[PDB]
DNA sequence: TTTGATTTTCTGCTGCAGGATGAAATCCCG
DNA sequence: CGGGATTTCATCCTGCAGCATCCCCGA
RNA sequence: GGCGCUUUUAUCUCAUUACUUUGAGAGCCAUCACCAGCGACUAUGUCGUAUGGGUAAAGCGCUUAUUUAUCGGAGAAACCGAUAAAUAAGAAGCAUCAAAGUCCUGCAGCAGAAAAUCAAA
C-alpha cells in the first residue's frame, strides 16, 4: 500500500506535537466558484442528487465585474505615476524604498565612519555609515552597515551591503506610506484613483490597503533586479574590454582593416543596452566574417565578445501592447506590393542570357528538400516560371504578366475563402499560413530586382516586409486574454470580508465566502458564547494576535444589492484535507486562515474547443501546530541517481555499505535496484512532435496542447515524491541527494525545459517534508557528486583523463600491431568507432587499427611524441571514444577489469558508498595535509581510490 | 551541404524576487 | 454617546566545503 | 482522433461538494468532395490527395410496436413465440478501475517553429 496520506499519519502517529513558530508552514487551496454551468453539469448525471446547490445571483456578478474593472484602472495609474516618477530620478526612487531596520535595535553605536554612500530625500543630506560586529550561535561573525542621519527627524537605521562601493540591501514594500499620499483627503497628490475612478462609490480602507502592497511589491521587485544587476553588468564591461584588445592584435598580425567603433559606457537605461548590444553584435558579425572562416582560426584562440543581457524593466507599462489587425496589414502588403510592378517588369524582361540561370538560383529546390513531402511555395513559384520558360520559349516579356495574374488568381481565391469561413464563426489557422507564405513569395519576386540599384530604399522596403510577415504569422495565435484578481489582506473584522458558514450539532457545515467592499453594504459581527450555537444562523472564528480563537457570529440579510456573495465547490479530498480536517480544526485554532484572492482567468473547455473566462477563489492556510524530530534517527542509506533517460534510479544498503535484497523486481526476486519515472520521456516527446507537427502546418499549436507538458511534468515529480518518501518511511532510512548546483542542466539544441527537473525534485521533497515541521537535514541531505559515474564496482579505478595521456605515450606498433599495457595489463588495439556528428546524417564507422596505421603515414618510426598538435588531437581523441568508460548511456564498460553492468544502478550505489566516505575518518587525514595551499586534487582522487579498495576488501565482496 | 553569426515573430517552461495585516488612533455622527 | 469609518505603523531570526555531477557529435 | 460507464479513495474504526489533473479499465465509430492547401501534367485549368473548416458516426440486452425472408396455422394468410436484419421509443444495471493537487504579481533567460542577409566545407 502506498498512499502519502497514510504515512503523513504514520509520521504524525510516531511522534509528539509542539505548536509553531512565528510563521508556520503555509499552504493553499484552490476551488471554484459555482456557475450555473457546474449546476447544469450536476444535473445531467445518470443519478441526479437530492439537495442541488443554488448558483450565483445575477446580482453579484455585475458587482464583481465592475470592481475587477475599477481594481485594475486603479493599479495601472499609480503604475503609470511611479513610472513617471522613476523615469525622473532613478536614485531618489531607489532611495526611498529602502527597508529600515526594526525599532528596536538601539544597541550603542561603536565605530562610525572613518562616508557619502546614500542620502535620505527627506532632508536631502548624505548618510553616514555606522558598523557593528556581532557573533553568532556558530561563533561566525559578520559586519553591518547601516545609513543613519543627522537630523533627528531622519536618524533612522537604512542597511547597507558593502563591497570590495556600497549598496542598499532590501526593499520592502511597507516602507513607504502609500495610503497617506495617495489615498487619504488631506493628500493634495494629482491622482486619487479611489476618488477619481471608483467614482467615490467603494470603501477606503480595504482597498487602498490591498492596492498599496500590490503596487508595492512590484516596484520592489523590479528595483531589487535593477540594483543586482548594475553590478554584473559592470563586471560584463571590465571582462569584455580587454578582449578587444586581443581580437585586434590578432587580426592585425595580418593587416585586417578593423571598423572603427567605440564602446559606450555601461548604460542605465534600456535604449543604452540596445547600443551597446548592437556595437557588440557588429563585432561579433565582422570577427565571424573575416577570422574564423576566412582565416580557419578557431574560436579559442580568438574568443567572442558578450552581450549585456537580462536588464529588467519597470513593470506593465513597457509592454508592448502591439494591438493590430490582420486585415488593415494584409491590405498594406498588397498596396505596397502593386506599387513596384513596373521596375521588376523592366528587370526582368531587360536581362542578358547567362545571368539568368544565376538569377533563378533561389528558385530551384534540392532533391532533398523535393522528396519531404512538400516544398515551399518559392520553390513552387519557381516551378511554375520553369514550366512558362518550356511552354512559351525565350519570351520573357509576357512571363511576368502571367505569373502575375496566376499569383493575383491565387491571393483573390484565398481571400474569398478565408474572408468566407471567419464571417460566421469559423476560423483557420492554416490558410492564412499560406496566404502570407505566397504573399512573402510574391514580394521577393517583385523586390528581387532593387537588392543593387538603391540599397538605402531596399533595406526600408525589406524591413517593411518582414516586420509585416511576423505580425501577419504571429497574431492568429497571439494571446488578448489576461487575467484579474482582487486582493483581500487579511480575515479580520477591519477588512470586512467574511468567511461564514453554520452548524448542525456536528462538522457538517454550509460553506459561503461574503465580501462587502461597496458603501452603502451592511454587514454585522456578533460576539457569542464559544458553545452556544443555533439553527439557520450562519458562525465563524476570528483568530487574534496574541493566539486566542473568538467565535464570532455573522448576521446579514441575502438580498443586499451592495453585498457580493460566492457559495464554492470542490472535492472530498479537499474538504478533508483544509476545512474539516480531523487534527487540524480551525474551529479549535491548530489551523490559521491567512488571506486569499480572487482569480478569473482562461481554461479550456473540451465540449466548445475553446477557452472561456471562469472564476477562482484561492485560499491560503497557515499552520500553527507542527511536530518534533529530536526523537528520529534512521539507519540505512538510499542513493539517488537523478537524471533525463531515467528520472529517478534508488539503491538501498546498510550502513556497512552491503547491498540490501530488500526491494521485488518484475520477476519478483528481491534485488537492491528500482526505477521511478520511466517512459515518461517518450510521453515527452510525443506531446513535443505533436506540437512541432502542427507547428509546421499554421504557424502554433491550438490550445488543447497548450498545458499537457506542464501537468505531466508536474505528476511525475509529485508521484516520484510519493514514491520516494514511502520507501525512506517504510524501510527506516534516509535519502542522499547528489549535491548539484541550484539551476542546473544541460543546455544545447535539443532540449526542453520540461525535462530539467532535478531542482524541482528536491524542492517538492523538501517542501512535503517541512509541512509537518521537520527539518530538511533530518530525512534528506547530500553530499558530493565528484568521480561518481566514474568508479568501478569490482574494481574500483576511476578512469582520469591523466591515465589517457600515460597511456598514449606508451602505445607503440609492434608484429602483432600496436598494444599498450595499464599496471601491468597488456592491452590490444583492435575497434571500431561509432559516432554521429549531424550534417550528412548518416551511420558511418571507422576502423580503428588502419586509421592508426593512416596516421602512421606521416610519421617514421612512428614516434608519437613528435607528431603535431593538431594530428596528436585526433591521436588521444581516437582512444578516448574506443575505451571510454561510458560508450552508451545506459551500458558500462570498465578498462581495467572490463566489467560490463547498467551505467545508472552502479552511480546510485556510488552515491551512498561516497555518503558513507565524506564522514569517515580518512577524509579529516586528507584536509589536515591539503591546508599547506596543495590543492592538488589528484590527492583526492587517490584518497578516493585507497579509502575504496580498502573496504572493498573485507565487507564488499565482490557480485559474482 | 548544412553551418555559424545577425534580424523578425509567435509560443511554453523554468529561475529569480515579493509576500500570504492586525493593532492602535482619531474622527466622526446621526 | 457606541459603532462605524478612515488613518498610521511596524515586525524575531544567522546552510557549514570540493571541482562533475545525465550526456550523447562524419563520408 | 473521438463516443455513452464512472469508481477507488488516499479518515474503518467513521462520514458531506460536484473542483483541477494523471493513466495503465471493456465495447463502438472515424465516412463526404461542399470550400481551401497540395503533387503530376494534356496547364489562366484537369485528376488524385480527405492535409485543414464544415457536415453522419459512435454500448449490451430485453419491452413495445412496424418492415424483409424463415421455423411457426400444414400456409408461406393478419397476429405475433422464435429465427436473422433494419426502423422508432422509454425505464433498465451499465459493460470502469487506480493515484495526486502552494498560490498569485512582475521580470529575465532558454528551447520549439518558419522567413531574411555573408563565406567556407
Amino acid at each position: 500500500i502506498k498512499r502519502i496520506n497514510k504515512i503523513r499519519r504514520r509520521l504524525v502517529k510516531d511522534s509528539n506535537t509542539k505548536k509553531a513558530g512565528k510563521t508556520g508552514p503555509m499552504k493553499t487551496l484552490l476551488v471554484r466558484v459555482m456557475t450555473p454551468d457546474l449546476r447544469e453539469r450536476l444535473e445531467n448525471l445518470r443519478k441526479k442528487p437530492e439537495n442541488i446547490p443554488q448558483p450565483i445571483s445575477n446580482t453579484s456578478r455585475a458587482n464583481l465585474n465592475k470592481l475587477l474593472t475599477d481594481y485594475t484602472e486603479m493599479k495601472k495609474a499609480i503604475l503609470h505615476v511611479y513610472w513617471e516618477e522613476f523615469q525622473k530620478d532613478p536614485v531618489g526612487l531607489m532611495s526611498r524604498v529602502a527597508q529600515p531596520a526594526p525599532k528596536n535595535i538601539d544597541q550603542r553605536k561603536l565605530i562610525p565612519v572613518k562616508s557619502s554612500g546614500f542620502a535620505c530625500s527627506q532632508c536631502c543630506q548624505p548618510l553616514y555609515v555606522y558598523k557593528l560586529e556581532q557573533v553568532n550561535d556558530k561563533g561566525k561573525p559578520h559586519t553591518n552597515y547601516f545609513g543613519r542621519c543627522n537630523v533627528s527627524e531622519h536618524e533612522r537605521l537604512i542597511l547597507l551591503s558593502p563591497h570590495k562601493t556600497y549598496s542598499l540591501g532590501k526593499f520592502g514594500q511597507r516602507a513607504l506610506d502609500f495610503y497617506s499620499i495617495h489615498v487619504t483627503r488631506e493628500s493634495n497628490h494629482p491622482v486619487k484613483p479611489l476618488e477619481q475612478i471608483g467614482g467615490n462609490s467603494c470603501a477606503s480602507g480595504p482597498v487602498g490597503k490591498a492596492l498599496s502592497d500590490a503596487c508595492m511589491g512590484a516596484v520592489a521587485s523590479f528595483l531589487t533586479k535593477y540594483q543586482d544587476i548594475i553590478l554584473e553588468h559592470q563586471k560584463v564591461i571590465k571582462k569584455n574590454e580587454k578582449r578587444l584588445a586581443n581580437l585586434k592584435d590578432i587580426a592585425s598580425a595580418n593587416g585586417l582593416a578593423f571598423p572603427k567603433i567605440t564602446l559606450p559606457p555601461q548604460p542605465h537605461t534600456k535604449e543604452g543596452i540596445e547600443a551597446y548590444n548592437n556595437v557588440v553584435a557588429q563585432i561579433v558579425i565582422w570577427v565571424n566574417l573575416n577570422l574564423w572562416q576566412k582565416l580557419k582560426i578557431g574560436r579559442d584562440e580568438a574568443k567572442p565578445l558578450q552581450r549585456l543581457k537580462g536588464f529588467p524593466s519597470f513593470p506593465l507599462v513597457e509592454r508592448q501592447a502591439n494591438e493590430v489587425d490582420w486585415w488593415d496589414m494584409v491590405c498594406n502588403v498588397k498596396k505596397l506590393i502593386n506599387e513596384k510592378k513596373e521596375d521588376g517588369k523592366v528587370f526582368w524582361q531587360n536581362l542578358a542570357g547567362y545571368k539568368r540561370q544565376e538569377a533563378l538560383l533561389p528558385y530551384l529546390s534540392s532533391e532533398e528538400d523535393r522528396k519531404k513531402g512538400k516544398k515551399f511555395a518559392r520553390y513552387q513559384f519557381g516551378d511554375l516560371l520553369l514550366h512558362l520558360e518550356k511552354k512559351h520559349g525565350e519570351d520573357w516579356g509576357k512571363v511576368y504578366d502571367e505569373a502575375w495574374e496566376r499569383i493575383d488568381k491565387k491571393v483573390e481565391g484565398l481571400s474569398k475563402h478565408i474572408k468566407l469561413e471567419e464571417e460566421r464563426r469559423s476560423e483557420d489557422a492554416q490558410s492564412k499560413a499560406a496566404l502570407t507564405d505566397w504573399l512573402r513569395a510574391k514580394a521577393s519576386f517583385v523586390i528581387e530586382g532593387l537588392k543593387e540599384a538603391d540599397k538605402d530604399e531596399f533595406c526600408r522596403c525589406e524591413l517593411k516586409l518582414q516586420k509585416w510577415y511576423g505580425d501577419l504569422r504571429g497574431k492568429p495565435f497571439a494571446i488578448e486574454a489576461e487575467n484579474s484578481i482582487l486582493d483581500i489582506s487579511g480575515f479580520s473584522k477591519q477588512y470586512n470580508c467574511a468567511f461564514i458558514w453554520q452548524k448542525d450539532g456536528v462538522k457538517k457545515l454550509n460553506l459561503y465566502l461574503i465580501i462587502n467592499y461597496f458603501k452603502g453594504g451592511k454587514l454585522r459581527f456578533k460576539k457569542i458564547k464559544p458553545e452556544a450555537f443555533e439553527a439557520n444562523r450562519f458562525y465563524t472564528v476570528i483568530n487574534k494576535k496574541s493566539g486566542e480563537i473568538v467565535p464570532m457570529e455573522v448576521n446579514f440579510n441575502f438580498d443586499d444589492p451592495n453585498l457580493i456573495i460566492l457559495p464554492l465547490a470542490f472535492g472530498k479530498r479537499q474538504g478533508r484535507e483544509f476545512i474539516w480536517n480531523d487534527l487540524l480544526s480551525l474551529e479549535t485554532g491548530s489551523l490559521k486562515l491567512a488571506n486569499g484572492r480572487v482569480i478569473e482567468k482562461t481554461l479550456y473547455n473540451r465540449r466548445t474547443r475553446q477557452d472561456e473566462p471562469a472564476l477562482f477563489v484561492a485560499l491560503t492556510f497557515e499552520r500553527r501546530e507542527v511536530l518534533d524530530s529530536s526523537n528520529i534517527k534512521p539507519m540505512n542509506l538510499i542513493g539517488i541517481a537523478r537524471g533525463e533517460n531515467i528520472p529517478a534510479v534508488i539503491a538501498l544498503t546498510d550502513p556497512e555499505g552491503c547491498p540490501l535484497s530488500r526491494f521485488k523486481d518484475s520477476l519478483g526476486n528481491p534485488t537492491h535496484i528500482l526505477r521511478i519515472g520511466e517512459s515518461y520521456k517518450e510521453k515527452q516527446r510525443t506531446i513535443q512532435a505533436a506540437k512541432e507537427v502542427e507547428q509546421r502546418r499554421a504557424g502554433g499549436y491550438s490550445r488543447k496542447y497548450a498545458s499537457k507538458a506542464k501537468n505531466l511534468a508536474d505528476d511525475m515529480v509529485r508521484n516520484t515524491a510519493r514514491d520516494l518518501l514511502y520507501y525512506a518511511v517504510t524501510q527506516d532510512a534516509m535519502l542522499i541527494f547528489a549535491n548539484l548546483s541550484r539551476g542546473f542542466g544541460r543546455q544545447g539544441k535539443r532540449t526542453f525545459m520540461a525535462e530539467r527537473q532535478y531542482t524541482r525534485m528536491e524542492d517538492w521533497l523538501t517542501a512535503k517534508l517541512a509541512y509537518e515541521g521537520l527539518p530538511s537535514k533530518t530525512y534528506l541531505s547530500k553530499t558530493l557528486a565528484q568521480y561518481t559515474s566514474k568508479t568501478c564496482s569490482n574494481c574500483g579505478f576511476t578512469i582520469t583523463s591523466a591515465d589517457y595521456d600515460r597511456v598514449l605515450e606508451k602505445l607503440k606498433k609492434t608484429a602483432t600491431g600496436w598494444m599498450t599495457t595499464i599496471n601491468g595489463k597488456e592491452l590490444k588495439v583492435e575497434g571500431q568507432i561509432t559516432y554521429y556528428n549531424r550534417y550528412k546524417r548518416q551511420n558511418v564507422v571507422k576502423d580503428l587499427s588502419v586509421e592508426l596505421d593512416r596516421l602512421s603515414e606521416e610519421s617514421v618510426n612512428n614516434d608519437i611524441s613528435s607528431w603535431t598538435k593538431g594530428r596528436s588531437g585526433e591521436a588521444l581523441s581516437l582512444l578516448k571514444k574506443r575505451f571510454s568508460h561510458r560508450p552508451v548511456q545506459e551500458k558500462f564498460v570498465c578498462l581495467n577489469c572490463g566489467f560490463e553492468t547498467h551505467a545508472a544502478e552502479q552511480a546510485a550505489l556510488n552515491i551512498a558508498r561516497s555518503w558513507l566516505f565524506l564522514r569517515s575518518q580518512e577524509y579529516k587525514k586528507y584536509q589536515t595535509n591539503k591546508t599547506t595551499g596543495n590543492t592538488d586534487k589528484r590527492a583526492f582522487v587517490e584518497t578516493w581510490q585507497s579509502f575504496y579498495r580498502k573496504k572493498l576488501k573485507e565487507v564488499w565482496k565482490p557480485a559474482v
